[PDB]
């Protein structure tokens, strides 16, 4: 008996499920590199702007924190930040771009590319605070709480730049342990052009 | 309310693989580019050998035929050919290496990309005779059962001829009109004259 080509293509791609999914799951600490890379790029966008306008530089640092009791990990930078519209458009787009992100990992406007989908893979809840570096900017929070619906709101006491808080999934709590995250962030912090701290400690030369 | 990361990775992977199955299916005509590329490489292997031994070249051409009555598409080259042992090892390996071929496509005579032919075929027949003096012809057969067959085949000419008996949803590749467009485009990319049903397709 002959099978159809259509059916065969379905069967052959399904054969990859376990290999691909196990591989990506075992690598899921990549969200830390992605968000550190994004932070550094945002810092450099601001640095470039200021230097080019002859303006003194503020504190320019990347800060991560882990909180084992809350099961969170936070990444903050004091870089160029995002406007309310940029938050909404960028983070919405990434949250709808899962299959693109997965294909990209195997092979947009704002701080984040499709790779930021790695953060959603490990999160029950994602909070992104940002205040654009343009003078007089207000701070905003964009929130995914794991329902189908995102929320945007003014958030005062947000400092210029961007702060991401991830509440980790039930099988991802290791990323709220300093010990686990130290080795990941020690290696990756070699590759940024700014000072990087983890829980108040300097991680790169 | 919350899902596990493990469950999410499984689901996202499954969703992507379904999108990929559909897009690969839509692109399946790729087997023709793979066959042609393989044909041209075998010709160049023989050409290099003859040139480096100071021998005048024979006619060196890539021929495709389509047969709409029989639902087949055929490709033939007069290149370096394969031995019996090469046929058996190379084609068996490729037939068993579908997941490698697909993972290669996913991540971006024959390599695993030849699997693209198996994807459109009920039956694949490969006839080859090595360009070495004294070589006999053989045929390797996959009939879509679990089992392959190798047999001596006389009157096989030096080189390699592949006959694909197309699947029920693939019969368009036995139509000259449909193969003509594909083959006109791809024949730009080979260093030999390419013919379809006796007609030259490239400059």
């Amino acid at each position: 008996q002959g099978s159809t080509s259509k059916h065969e293509f379905q069967a052959e791609t399904k054969k990859l499920l376990d290999i691909v999914a196990r591989s990506l799951y075992s690598e899921k600490e990549v969200f830390i590199r992605e968000l550190i890379s994004n932070a550094s790029d945002a810092l450099e966008k601001l640095r470039h702007k200021l230097v080019s306008d002859g303006q003194a530089l503020p504190e320019m640092e990347i800060h991560l924190q882990t909180n084992a009791e809350k099961g969170t990990i936070t990444i903050q930078d004091t870089g160029i930040g995002m406007t309310q519209e940029e938050l909404v458009s960028n983070l919405g787009t990434i949250a709808r771009s899962g299959s693109k992100a997965f294909l990209d990992a195997l092979q947009i406007i704002g701080q984040f590319g499709v790779g930021f989908y790695s953060a959603f893979m490990v999160a029950d809840r994602v909070e992104v605070y940002s205040r654009s570096a343009a003078p007089g900017s207000l701070g905003y929070q964009w929130l995914s709480d794991g329902s189908g619906v995102f929320e945007i709101a003014e958030a005062s006491g947000v400092r210029t730049g961007t702060k991401i808080i991830i509440h980790l999934k039930s099988d991802c709590k290791e990323f709220s342990s300093e010990a686990r995250v130290r080795d990941v962030v020690t290696k990756y912090s070699n590759f940024v052009s700014f000072p990087l701290y983890l829980n108040g400690r300097r991680m790169n030369t």
